[PDB]
């Protein structure tokens, strides 16, 4: 109802600090609407980041997509009442990420109207806070330039590499290779880079070893 | 002479002439001058706000391989410097600030939460939105992701090669071919084997064999 949307603001970042009847004055001048997002669902572009957005549950990365590859991953956002992409909406340029996308069952907030001109009818202690919430919520995004970059994930992928290697299994137990590590991706329907990886591993705990165009097996019984 | 640098900055800019008089009864404003590669701060100790009337400043981080990466030069007059650090910050990921050609700033004192609370609420204001704006507009360097080289380079494109197979431990196992990887990336075999000799000699990496071992975990993900 009126008084859910109500209570989740005034436990957000962007109002800490401020009494109930500075919060009746903010929500007279802005426009507060609860958006559900399902799992790979694309939160906002950074090129266009019209609203103010406010995490009440669930899990957001900003990402982006190289040429070839499938998708980076930056820092998520998943606790409750932090904003999320407040800085794309103030100024943007050039950003290295290009979206911020869903990663879970997730609730959030779109503040409209937050801009000076709408701000300016409004009482100087209340602005005062207002500014010093944001600047805070800012201030701590700048540490995320630190964080380890990752991947998307292709869950199984062990099982389907042994399974193409036990039908191109000769009958002594042996395997010799006559497709290239792109045609291994587009049969298996995954990608390249998760082809390669999931055979590092492979041939770092030594269950096979691949020289040249040959898979030896090393170890056949956890295959 | 304070007065008119101080005018045009970018943290006053929009402050009448009565408000400005306001300010400057209660904050110092020094000018001292910094010689070539001078350290002008520290990031676990930023107390003073900076103001840039003539120079080229820059913020560092120090590598474990040696080198020095650096961000944006901070080189137009009446720009500030540091104002990322005005809160806490907790751990931050730059180190310090260093000039890079004799500069002269504007060592502001004084300037915190307290201070500016026995301010008019309107002047405040006016304050908050001049810092939100300058810390906006340098996030896109300085905050959210620094890079070093660019998508076509053939740095990059074997970084991002070596970051596509790499482990969740951050271990690399090589089962390509140096000329099968010359292939996917588009490059010749001496282009290719060019870059990684050099990743070697800087001690960003380590080719034992099969194995790929990133010595240093900074500098590389700055070429993804």
């Amino acid at each position: 109802n009126a008084m859910n949307i109500r209570t989740e603001l005034q436990n957000s970042q962007l109002c800490e600090g401020i009494t109930e009847a500075q919060l009746t004055e903010l929500m007279n001048k802005i426009t507060v609407k609860e958006k559900h997002y399902k799992n790979n669902e694309i939160l906002f572009y950074t090129d266009e980041v019209t609203k103010v957005y406010i995490l009440v549950k669930g899990n957001a990365a900003i990402a982006k997509n190289t040429s070839s590859g499938k998708r980076i991953l930056g820092k998520n956002v998943t606790e409750p009442g932090e904003l999320a992409g407040e800085i794309y909406y103030f100024s943007h340029r050039n950003p290295f990420w290009d979206y911020a996308i869903v990663l879970e069952p997730t609730t959030v907030l779109e503040i409209s109207g937050i801009d000076q001109g709408t701000l300016q009818t409004l009482d100087l202690a209340l602005q005062n806070q207002l500014l010093v919430n944001l600047l805070k919520s800012v201030t701590r995004k700048f540490e995320y330039i630190g964080e380890k970059v990752r991947m998307v994930s292709e869950d199984s992928v062990r099982a389907k590499i042994s399974n193409y290697l036990f039908g191109i299994q000769d009958d002594d137990g042996s395997i010799e290779l006559t497709e290239t590590r792109e045609e291994i991706a587009d049969y298996l329907d995954i990608t390249r880079p998760s082809l390669s990886r999931e055979l590092g591993r492979m041939q770092k705990e030594n269950i096979i070893r691949i020289e040249g165009s040959s898979v030896i097996i090393l170890d056949a019984i956890i295959f």
